[PDB]
């Protein structure tokens, strides 16, 4: 099957957030740098087994590729694409947390829904996301998931 094209976008701006060329990503997921770039503008379809390569490519679980689709298809754009800086480093204290924490393994429900829900606490306390370590994070998905 195929996916909407607007995949495509969301590779492209991930890719530029991740400072790969097109060659590298190539290097990265065995796609020529000429296909990346047809996916990209919509002149190749994208596979839905597709992503996940690219997921890997870019280091990132294809879920959120589809979490950022299905705000695109409600809203007709992405506010976690937007802000994605903040996802990112959000995103790095939940991995952790979820590979080296029991209780967190265990209890976690949704880790894309988890990281925004992390980051709305944040903005609610008017916190930057820059100034926070993997302690404090792990307090505040302990207190969630409570």
């Amino acid at each position: 099957a195929e996916l909407p094209t607007h995949y495509g976008t969301i590779i492209k701006t991930l890719r530029k957030y991740m400072k790969l060329t097109q060659s590298k990503l190539s290097e990265r997921t065995g796609f020529s740098q000429n296909t990346i770039s047809n996916h990209e503008n919509g002149n190749r379809n994208i596979g839905v087994n597709e992503i996940e390569i690219y997921g890997k490519g870019l280091g990132i679980p294809s879920y959120i590729l589809h979490r950022i689709s299905d705000e695109f298809k409600e809203k007709g754009y992405s506010p976690t694409l937007n802000d994605f800086g903040k996802f990112d480093k959000m995103y790095s204290y939940v991995n952790k947390a979820y590979y080296n924490d029991g209780d967190i393994y265990y209890s976690s429900y949704d880790l894309y829904d988890e990281t925004i829900k992390l980051l709305e606490l944040l903005k609610e306390s008017k916190i930057n996301v820059n100034d926070i370590d993997y302690d404090y994070v792990l307090k505040l998905y302990k207190q969630i998931l409570s």
